[PDB]
């Protein structure tokens, strides 16, 4: 017979969709290694949606792009995601490089719609203000965002991490700088305040920062 | 001076999100070439949403996975995308292959959930018929799914053309058959009746049907 006997156990993590195709991927294979007892239950939704999720007690933890509006939740920034802006190779003459948005022709920018912070995120870090640039025809993923580019409709802004991920790969696209300085967005995790997880989610947090 | 002077112009064509960002990347490159005066504006988004935007005149035409309920609009298939099943390498050995579903622990098939096709095509096709052993946590995307089963937490039914995109790649998967038959979706194309663009859809078809 035998005697009866903070990163173990399960986790409920949420994440945008501009980020979890890619960097979750880095995560489950250090957490596999670092934190093998931890199960982490994943859900990918919207910002809004995940932090009514989060505040419901529907997950534990998001990591989200920020700033978004995020009052009374708490918060941590564990590293930066650089903007590039892509083309396609067969559009690389009709585009001049340096890019200069006010030499674009009207409506060649393609952009998600509002409910995702990229486009919040890549418009105001990269300085894009000349509204007529913005093609009226809103992209609804990423993916098939890039798509169009590869088609050779415009241009358009992409993180860093979908090209370090591969998003690019076999669509014969030229990856460039974005105007002015460079620019990226903050990542970070958020949860609630009254959780009793808080040392899981700073150790998260540590794993987390090591990738970006 | 100078004198004054169906696969050109412009087309909306929405894709669901299992296919999206596999079979469209594919697509594009293929037009870019064949038919280098269309432009290919896309939507994703789920099943139902892309019909009612069908019924509305919004988009132009659908590529499914099939069958699903499109009473009233006109449909073509173009091929069949087989499914496999995914477990980590890591778990190769508490699952034994060839897999038999009676066998698996209770709760270890993840599934998305039921606004994509993905699940009721799989769970049919692969005659997965036990409930107990499905997981009560439902997926929200296709990379996230596959990211629980990289962490170790089950398994789960997977479509070739995301395999043949490397959704699978540095995640230390393993690919399997599902029990039974060779299981598989189709995929097609869907307009409305009344469209007055079907020679355009049909030479479409045509070259979707030579990607898969």
């Amino acid at each position: 017979g035998a005697m009866e006997l903070s990163m173990q156990g399960q986790l409920k993590l949420g994440c945008i969709p501009t980020i979890a195709p890619f960097l979750l991927c880095d995560l489950v294979q250090e957490i596999n290694q670092r934190f093998p007892q931890l199960n982490l239950l994943l859900r990918e939704d919207t910002t809004t949606n995940l932090l009514t999720a989060l505040r419901h007690g529907e997950l534990d933890v998001l990591i989200l792009a920020l700033p978004v509006e995020i009052d009374g939740m708490e918060s941590r920034v564990v590293g930066q995601d650089p903007f590039k802006m892509v083309i396609s190779r067969h559009q690389a003459g009709a585009i001049k490089v340096p890019i200069k948005y006010d030499d674009l022709p009207d409506e060649s920018v393609f952009l998600l719609e509002k409910e995702h912070s990229l486009t919040e995120h890549a418009v105001s870090a990269c300085k894009l203000t000349d509204k007529e640039k913005i093609n009226p025809f809103s992209a609804t993923s990423l993916h098939t965002l890039v798509q169009m580019v590869a088609n050779g409709l415009g241009t358009t802004f992409i993180p860093q991490m979908a090209i370090d991920h591969g998003l690019l790969d076999n669509q014969n696209l030229v990856v460039i700088e974005p105007p002015g300085q460079q620019a990226y967005r903050d990542i970070g995790l958020v949860w609630r305040p009254s959780s009793s997880r808080s040392k899981t989610f700073n150790q998260l947090a540590e794993v987390v920062s090591e990738l970006l």
